[PDB]
C-alpha cells in the first residue's frame, strides 16, 4: 500500500488540545441577532456560499456576511469551529458573528470587512517589495493556522484578501480548512486545479499542511513570472503534466516511488520524459524587476513535489528573500 506520511511540523497540535477544539461536529454555534445586519450588496457567490455586504446596525460598521449554501451540518461546523479556532491570529479573517438566515434556513457567517482592492488591479501593479510583504503576511497567517492544527487547502489569489491602502491582508474561506491529524487520510478534491498540490493530483490522502505551501508556490510563480495561473492544466491529469514540464518527470516518479504511490495509467501516454527546468527560463523583460535569485530560490523550495521537502511556514519565513521587507 502507499506509505504514510506525516507532518515535520505542528504534527501533534491537535493531539494535545482539548477534543472540543478540532471535534467539530460537538461544537454548539452560538447563535447572535440576525437583524444586526442589513445586506447592502452581493459581493459574490461561491460553490458553498453567497457572500454580501453588510452593514451591522448595532455598531454601524461594515461587515461582509456569507450565507452558506446547504450542505452537511459538520462541514459548515468544521468552518465555524476553526475560524473561532483561528480568530485573532495574524491575518486571519474575523469571524464577528455567526446568524441564522430565514431565507437560506442556513447559517450566515458575519465577518470583519476588508475592503479589498481589485484582485487583477492587485496582480497587475503589485510591486517587487509589495509581492515579498504579502508573501509575508500570507505566511504569517499560514503558520498560525498550521500551528494551531489547521490546514486551509484552499489557498489561491481570490483567498487572499488585500486592502492595499492600509497594506492590510486577510486569508478567507476556511471552508475547505481542515484539522491535521497525523496519518488521518484527507479529501483530495481540495483546492483549485492550479493550486493543487501534487499530493492532490496523485491521489496521495495522507497530507498535511504543506499543501498549503505549494499553493502558496503556484501563488509567487504566478505573481512573480506574472503567468497567471503559473501551472494551467485543462484538468487534473494535464495539471500534473503541466507541473512534470517544470519540476521534472524524474522527481515525480521519486516522489511516487517514496510514498509507492501508482499513477494513474491514464497518464501513460499524456505525461512524458521531462527534464527538471531551472526557474530563470521564466524569467523575461516583463517579469524581471519582479524576479531575484532570492525570489528563485524560495520558490524553488516551495515548489517541491515531496510535501516533506517543502518550506514550512516558519522556514519560509527565514528566508532570505523577505530581507528586503520591512519587519514591525
Ligand atoms: N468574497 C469575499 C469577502 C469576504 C469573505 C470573508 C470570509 C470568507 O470565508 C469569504 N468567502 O468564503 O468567500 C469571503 C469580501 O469581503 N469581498 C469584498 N469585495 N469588495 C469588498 Br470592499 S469586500
Amino acid at each position: 500500500g502507499p506509505v504514510p506520511s506525516r507532518a515535520r511540523v505542528y504534527t501533534d497540535v491537535n493531539t494535545h488540545r482539548p477534543r472540543e477544539y478540532w471535534d467539530y461536529e460537538s461544537h454548539v454555534v452560538e447563535w447572535g441577532n440576525q437583524d444586526d445586519y442589513q445586506l447592502v450588496r452581493k459581493l459574490g457567490r461561491g460553490k458553498y456560499s453567497e457572500v454580501f455586504e453588510a452593514i451591522n446596525i448595532t455598531n454601524n460598521e461594515k461587515v461582509v456576511v456569507k450565507i452558506l449554501k446547504p450542505v452537511k451540518k459538520k462541514k459548515i461546523k468544521r468552518e465555524i469551529k476553526i475560524l473561532e479556532n483561528l480568530r485573532g491570529g495574524p491575518n486571519i479573517i474575523t469571524l464577528a458573528d455567526i446568524v441564522k438566515d430565514p431565507v437560506s434556513r442556513t447559517p450566515a457567517l458575519v465577518f470583519e470587512h476588508v475592503n479589498n482592492t481589485d484582485f487583477k488591479q492587485l496582480y497587475q501593479t503589485l510591486t517587487d517589495y509589495d509581492i515579498r510583504f504579502y508573501m509575508y503576511e500570507i505566511l504569517k497567517a499560514l503558520d498560525y493556522c498550521h500551528s494551531m492544527g489547521i490546514m486551509h487547502r484552499d489557498v489561491k489569489p481570490h483567498n487572499v484578501m488585500i486592502d492595499h491602502e492600509h497594506r492590510k491582508l486577510r486569508l478567507i474561506d476556511w471552508g475547505l480548512a481542515e484539522f491535521y491529524h497525523p496519518g488521518q487520510e484527507y479529501n483530495v478534491r481540495v483546492a483549485s486545479r492550479y493550486f493543487k498540490g501534487p499530493e492532490l493530483l496523485v491521489d496521495y490522502q495522507m497530507y498535511d499542511y504543506s499543501l498549503d505551501m505549494w499553493s502558496l508556490g503556484c501563488m509567487l510563480a504566478s505573481m512573480i513570472f506574472r503567468k497567471e495561473p503559473f501551472f494551467h492544466g485543462h484538468d487534473n491529469y494535464d495539471q500534473l503534466v503541466r507541473i512534470a514540464k517544470v519540476l521534472g518527470t524524474e522527481d515525480l516518479y521519486d516522489y511516487i516511488d517514496k510514498y509507492n504511490i501508482e499513477l494513474d495509467p491514464r497518464f501513460n501516454d499524456i505525461l512524458g520524459r521531462h527534464s527538471r527546468k531551472r526557474w530563470e527560463r521564466f524569467v523575461h523583460s516583463e517579469n524581471q524587476h519582479l524576479v531575484s535569485p532570492e525570489a528563485l530560490d524560495f520558490l524553488d523550495k516551495l515548489l517541491r513535489y515531496d510535501h516533506q521537502s517543502r518550506l514550512t511556514a516558519r522556514e519560509a519565513m527565514e528566508h532570505p528573500y523577505f530581507y528586503t521587507v520591512v519587519k514591525d
